[PDB]
């Protein structure tokens, strides 16, 4: 697959090229129009792998830059851990290799919005210093080949890439949690260790909140021996279906 | 420097990309007419070094791949010498290493090279890259801020340790008019190059091209045919005139 094999060069190439560029310790507002686009134009050259023809480019090379290293994680890891190796295909999700990180497939307009979600992603993430339940989002390109677009966005897995789940449902208020009722879900792990979850959770979605963020919904997997793996997930009146969730996943 | 600066970028581009294609069995003719341009533009993205709107063009890649292979210079090597370190320019921007030479040529310079590569590699193969030719290890066009230029690498004539203290441009800067008793003694060898090279710088019909002189005063003398761009007349002429 053309596309998947330009992502890696591309997730390479800017990577690489961005490592010989020094951080910035503030964020101005330049960086966040700020962008990078490659055109590979090859007669009778290459075209063993990656199209004689196609396009790249990284949204804010330096606005997520600046997350990855908000969210501890090394960019020569992030690298070797996304292109040492072809990913899998998954459903458009994509394991790394590694299974640390999820590639998912998005739209020409999710990009914008995210675009505009953008400068207020940030601000949280430093204020809460990405711990929070949201998608901690890494990744944001588009790839063209052969005058065709796609953007995909990079984000750390939820689940784990060692310990398998075995039980996995998507929490609102793979079976949804409309079939959470005659099971009787278990909301039992820890007073303690539950608080501070609890607390990203209301936090979390007070953030949602401020975005006017559509409907969300929450992924919790398990892996039994049991492990658990939860954390909003759809996050693309509000306060008044909101009051459901938080208390549903209650 | 903004394109001189941005010619290095290609080139590493280029010689860290072509690290992943493989080398081919046989060069094809199409070859000679494939090419590799990347058009890069960023916005609002860096300015510290590399211009934001710079293009670049390598030309014949799995040839020059091939002419680079067949010269003794490892792609590694040719790319170290070429890009690691700032370039000096001379009376071309002689390398830091004094290994190499990149001189600039017009676009129609280019348009002969392009002939010239068929049959120049060719015969290159046939004996054995050594030849008292110029070793064409590159040639690329790297265009900046709406200006083309192009750019085509070469080895150093000249070696990056011996310093010459006397040079000679002898066709039939002292040139072959300049008495002071040259010095002819150490032969049949490099007469083997320079008879049948020509040979074939004739069989392309090629016009006036002059013998390079180079001394070294501690005998080195560093010399070889440079200007290779009727045929018999004024050949006769050259190697008679140079022996």
């Amino acid at each position: 697959d053309p596309l998947v094999g330009v992502f890696l060069w591309g997730v390479a190439h800017s990577i690489n090229e961005l490592s010989q560029v020094p951080p910035p310790v503030m964020l101005l507002p330049d960086d966040f129009k700020a962008s990078s686009k490659i055109k590979v134009n090859n007669h009778l050259f290459h075209r063993e792998n990656l199209p004689s023809h196609f396009k790249f480019k990284e949204y804010c090379p330096q606005v997520f830059r600046n997350l990855r290293d908000r969210f501890g994680i090394d960019d020569q890891d992030y690298l070797v851990s996304l292109t040492r190796n072809p990913p899998s295909e998954s459903e458009r999700f994509l394991i790394s290799y590694d299974r640390t990180l999820v590639i998912k497939e998005v739209s020409s307009e999710d990009i914008a919005d995210m675009h505009s979600n953008l400068s207020n992603y940030h601000q949280y993430i430093v204020k809460c210093h990405g711990n929070t339940l949201l998608p901690q989002f890494l990744g944001m390109y588009r790839v063209s080949v052969d005058n065709e677009d796609s953007y995909m966005l990079v984000m750390r897995n939820m689940f784990s890439h060692r310990l398998p789940v075995h039980r996995k449902y998507d929490l609102k208020g793979t079976l949804r949690d409309m079939d959470f009722l005659n099971k009787n879900q278990k909301v039992y792990i820890g007073e303690e260790e539950k608080k501070i979850f609890l607390e990203k959770l209301k936090r979390d979605v007070e953030f949602l909140v401020q975005l006017k963020i559509m409907d969300y919904s929450l992924l919790l997997g398990i892996h039994d021996i049991e492990v658990y793996f939860m954390g909003l997930i759809d996050i693309l009146h509000p306060e008044q279906y909101a009051k459901r969730f938080l208390d549903f996943i209650t």
